[PDB]
RNA sequence: UGAAACUGUCCUUAGUGCAGAUCUUGGUGGUAGUAGCAAAUACUAAGAAGAGGAAAAAAACAUCUUAGAACUGAAGAGGAGA
């Protein structure tokens, strides 16, 4: 579970899905230890769906 | 180094000696990898093509298709003329 509210607090508007993005790819770098990082379109239309 | 013309003495002649003219023309520095590359709301994921996303996050990746999210808002960022 991504406590996404944590990063994202007071950010800047207009970048603030874009950043959801790069954060969950982070996430993954730093646990998997692969810097290949392949999304879902499931998960990215649900960063956008707000 | 350079590869085909040149020098010394005597008279003669002159477009004859440069550090300056905010001198003319051409070239080049320090400033300096500095000031900047900030109006027009905004981009994201998957795939294709390509030498052109690599990697101890080098956090960013131009074009095309699809999906999401958007703007001009119909006296328009539309379709047409002088």
């Amino acid at each position: 579970t991504i406590h996404m509210h944590a990063y994202l607090h007071k950010e800047s508007f207009k970048k603030r899905a874009p950043k959801a993005i790069k954060i969950i790819r982070f996430l993954a770098i730093k646990t998997m230890k692969t810097h290949v990082v392949k999304f879902d379109m499931g998960l990215n239309q649900f960063i956008w769906s707000q």
